């Protein structure tokens, strides 16, 4: 699933860091720590899990293997010659490789990393976009290629698609409305959302889960949701360029869909600061978020 950009890097520490960042005292702390790579308290199981949840998103852990996967490392590396030294990322590859089979649960994980990580700490952050000063560059480098810190990931698809200036800037006004529209620059379009908010996975499969995640955070039930699914999966188009595009119009046909766009509203709006949650878990209130994108809809459709 590697090798990762800066934004699929950001995606997975502010992902692994709402889900088991502690409420309350503890919070700010662990927080101040885990953004500067410090993995501590070592003792604490918001620390271990956090730790692992990194591991296997990136697919350093593999837990179907229980074991560590140090071509992860070789990949990035690969993708990204400048953010290492040959013989420095070789080492830590190196550290990965002899690292021992290891039982899927939080606690082992994190132990059996921890030394790694300490004995690698630049190494690991340089090659894995946690370098602040590296990554800006590479932010800066790729510009309108790349959705950007503080950028709605649904803003960074809407001008790649539909750019500011062009005559194509116009339709923005239905899409945003949830009109469905029929054409490839549209299915292309979706694409990019549908994969940015990770409702369909880098392999080009529908991710029930994520789209129930983002449910939960608007306070809905999901059974009507996973009945729904299922039937459009079972509707699935063979083109898999069209994959995003097909679940997208079924979810807004369907039985949910008023559900269905309360939910992509919100992440809409949580996508614009990926450490939306962080410093704390906030309360979603309806009309708050409907101010919000209202206001875009009138930036986007003037
Ligand atoms: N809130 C924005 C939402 O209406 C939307 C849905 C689908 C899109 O392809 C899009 O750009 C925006
Ligand atoms: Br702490
Ligand atoms: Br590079
Ligand atoms: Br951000
Ligand atoms: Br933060």
């Amino acid at each position: 699933m590697g090798p990762f950009d800066p934004e699929e890097m950001l995606f997975i520490f502010t992902r692994c860091m709402e889900d088991n960042l502690e409420d309350g005292a503890n919070r700010l702390p662990m927080l101040a720590k885990w953004k500067e790579w410090i993995n501590e308290p070592v003792d604490s199981p918001a620390t271990q899990c956090f730790g692992k949840c990194v591991l296997v998103r990136t697919g350093l852990y593999d837990p179907v293997a229980q074991k560590f996967d140090a071509s992860v490392i070789q990949e990035q590396f690969k993708a990204y010659p400048s953010l290492g030294e040959k013989s420095k990322v070789e080492a830590y590859a190196n550290a990965v490789k002899q690292l021992p089979s290891t039982n899927n649960d939080c606690a082992a994980v994190f132990k059996a990393y921890d030394p790694v990580h300490k004995a690698h700490k630049d190494t690991s952050k340089n090659l894995f976009h946690g370098n602040k000063e590296l990554t800006k560059g590479l932010y800066e480098k790729l510009g309108k290629d790349i959705r950007q810190k503080k950028q709605s990931y649904f803003e960074f698809c809407e001008n790649k698609y539909y750019p500011a200036g062009s005559d194509k800037r116009q339709q923005l006004c239905q899409i945003r409305q949830y009109t469905v529209l029929d054409d490839a620059l549209f299915k292309e379009h979706t694409d990019c959302v549908m994969k940015g908010i990770r409702y369909i996975t880098k392999d080009n499969q529908l991710d029930v889960e994520e789209v129930k995640r983002d449910f939960k955070l608007v306070n809905k039930d999901t059974k009507a949701l996973e009945e729904v699914l299922n039937d459009c999966k079972s509707k699935e188009p063979s083109n898999a360029k069209e994959k995003s595009w097909h679940y997208y119009k079924c979810l807004v046909e369907s039985s949910v869909k008023d559900d269905f766009k309360e939910a992509f509203d919100y992440r809409e709006v949580r996508s614009q600061i990926y450490a939306f949650n962080l410093p704390k878990n906030q309360a979603y209130s309806k009309p708050a978020v409907q101010s919000q994108v209202m206001e875009i809809d009138g930036k986007q459709c003037p």
